[PDB]
DNA sequence: CTGTTGCGCTTGGA
DNA sequence: TCCAAGCGCAACAG
């Protein structure tokens, strides 16, 4: 099961566990955390796998200054974890600054990012977590160490798509009979009965990307922006304190009774 | 509109 | 199992 059918299922265990008083939000949508609890004391509920990432932020290498900047562009202010992390990569700028795909790992105590996590959920409202060993896990974003070992990498993640716009449309088609794929459009929307799924198609400094839906084929654009960002990973601990684990429901059953 | 960026998401290949 | 890696989305500037 893929990470859209995970949350769906959270959702709608809790809806039938405790009432359908859950709200889902958006699957990819950057802004706010997943499950909104719309009683009378409203919070977030952040699902997650048992393998997932957990948050990131942009910094700029400063050649000048022989350190890196927490770019202004960000979403998520700066904390005292955030300023640690910088500290250590700023002190190691040389192995740093060559940014890479794959990542250089950030050697620091678990501690800090542990920390680092707690606060930034916390900056999106997020009270509980939501998780699954083979039975759903809920615990209070307080006792997060208990539940999830954390890594953090420093690597480029380019930037993500758009949809194909009118104004490319004529250089999408240039691409297209230079590889020689017959096609129609109607539209934006194309049509083939040759499968071009999740094919790669270049030119004219736009890379296209072409998705089947809705039993017909949809373009889009990749992005042109390579930044490098902090990002966390989390993996669920294999045996977890059955202790913890019931204290931790109680406390998400009466944050809600509430 | 059109293009850039940062955050969402584990995923896919070895 | 372990390691490498980017597209789907909204906000923002223009
Ligand atoms: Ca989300
Ligand atoms: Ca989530």
């Amino acid at each position: 099961m893929n990470w859209k059918e995970f949350e769906v299922f959270c959702v709608t265990y809790l809806n039938k566990t405790y009432g359908n008083k859950f709200a889902k939000k958006g699957e990819s949508d950057s802004t706010t955390s997943d499950i909104l609890f719309t009683g009378n004391n409203p919070f977030y509920i952040e699902a997650k796998m048992p393998h997932s990432q957990c948050g990131q932020f942009v910094l700029i290498p400063n050649r000048a200054e022989y350190k890196f900047d927490y770019s202004p562009k960000n979403k998520s202010e700066i904390n005292p974890y955030t300023q640690k992390i910088m500290q250590f990569m700023s002190e190691n700028f040389s192995e740093y600054a060559n940014l890479s795909t794959k990542g250089k790992i950030i050697p620091l105590p678990e501690s800090v990012f542990v920390n680092w996590i707690k606060e930034y959920y916390k900056s999106k409202s997020v009270k509980f977590f939501i998780t699954s060993n083979g039975d759903f896990i809920i615990f209070p974003i307080e006792h997060f160490e208990h539940y999830f070992n954390v890594s953090c990498t420093y690597r480029i993640k380019k930037s993500g798509s758009r949809h194909l716009n009118s104004k490319s449309l004529p250089d999408f088609k240039q691409a297209l009979d230079k590889k020689g794929i017959s096609y129609t459009m109607r539209g934006l929307e194309l049509h083939s009965d040759e499968n071009i799924h999740d094919k790669r198609i270049s030119g004219d400094d736009k890379d296209f990307l072409i998705k089947e839906n809705n039993g017909a084929y949809h373009v889009k654009i990749l992005s042109n922006t390579f930044n490098a960002n902090v990002i966390f990973s989390i993996s669920l601990k294999n045996n977890i304190s059955l202790f913890i684990l019931n204290e931790d429901r109680k406390a998400f059953e009466a944050a809600i009774s509430l």
